[PDB]
C-alpha cells in the first residue's frame, strides 16, 4: 500500500491517514508534498512486545526529497498509531490496523 507524505493539495498528511493492511504487507510511505518528513511509530501505541526502532525512522531522520521514500512491512497483529515528528502537532497522523 502507498501512502502518500503530505497531499496532492499541500495539506500536511498522510494519505491515506487511516487502513488495514496483512502481516508481511508492505507500505511504502512516499514524500509528496511539505517535505522532509519522517514516519514514527509510537512506541506506547504499537503491539506491546514490537520493538518501534525496527519499524520506524528516529523523529531525527529525514526524507528529504519529493518521491524519496520509507519502506516498512508489519508482522505483528494490532493497531499501530504513526506520525510524522516535525508535522504532529499540525495533524500529520495516522493509524495502521494489522488483522
Ligand atoms: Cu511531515
Amino acid at each position: 500500500i502507498d501512502v502518500l507524505l503530505g497531499a496532492d493539495d499541500g495539506s500536511l498528511a498522510f494519505v491515506p491517514s487511516e487502513f488495514s493492511i496483512s502481516p508481511g504487507e508492505k507500505i511504502v510511505f512516499k514524500n509528496n508534498a511539505g517535505f522532509p518528513h519522517n514516519i514514527v511509530f509510537d512506541e506506547d501505541s504499537i503491539p506491546s512486545g514490537v520493538d518501534a526502532s525496527k519499524i520506524s525512522m528516529s523523529e531525527e531522520d529525514l526524507l528529504n526529497a519529493k518521491g524519496e521514500t520509507f519502506e516498512v512491512a508489519l508482522s505483528n497483529k494490532g493497531e499501530y498509531s504513526f506520525y510524522c515528528s516535525p508535522h504532529q502537532g499540525a495533524g500529520m497522523v495516522g493509524k495502521v490496523t494489522v488483522n
